[PDB]
């Protein structure tokens, strides 16, 4: 669909069998939820942001379903302030911005 | 145009009388730019993400042009690793998600 911007661009996740909510983030490199339990390894990772640098879980190959839409690829799993889906997956699902 | 996410979507703008990078942030909700000395009053403010606060300093009704597209609102200006066109710009240049 064409989603524009004049609320934040949340959608719908299905992520480890469960619903989530999550914002499609241009700005992000990377996938980031907040702590959850998911199944599989992990390996420590840190990524920084706007304010530093954060401690995250990162597992490898995850299935996620983005509004109907199905990736597999890299999750991380930190403190984040809010679920954030990045250009990772969002290129997955043929995301592009227009204008 | 149409901006594909397999690299930082980072794009030229012009703000005060200046040429400057970008990156087109649909998580962000306002948009931020490095260091500068922009004439005008200001109201300092604090923004999060991940890694927490930076202080930033807000100028109202600046102008800013993205890649020949217009905008006018509230730019943010401080420490941030990147400058930032936010949500609050982005819609006015009727910037879009499409998947
Ligand atoms: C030189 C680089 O240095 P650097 O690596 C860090 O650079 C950066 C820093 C920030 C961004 C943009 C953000 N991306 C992000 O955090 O993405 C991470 C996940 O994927 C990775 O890729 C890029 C970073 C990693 C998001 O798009 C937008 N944010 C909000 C979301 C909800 C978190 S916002 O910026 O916090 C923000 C903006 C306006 C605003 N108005 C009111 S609140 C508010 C908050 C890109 C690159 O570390 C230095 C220690």
């Amino acid at each position: 669909p064409q989603i524009t911007l004049w609320k934040r661009p949340l959608v719908t996740i299905k992520i480890g069998g469960q619903l989530k909510e999550a914002l499609l983030d241009t700005g992000a490199d990377d996938t980031v939820l907040e702590e959850m339990n998911l199944p599989g390894r992990w390996k420590p990772k840190m990524i920084g942001g706007i304010g530093g640098f954060i401690k995250v879980r990162q597992y490898d190959q995850i299935l996620i379903e983005i509004c109907g839409h199905k990736a597999i690829g890299t999750v991380l799993v930190g403190p984040t302030p809010v679920n954030i889906i990045g250009r990772n997956l969002l290129t997955q699902i043929g995301c592009t911005l227009n204008f």
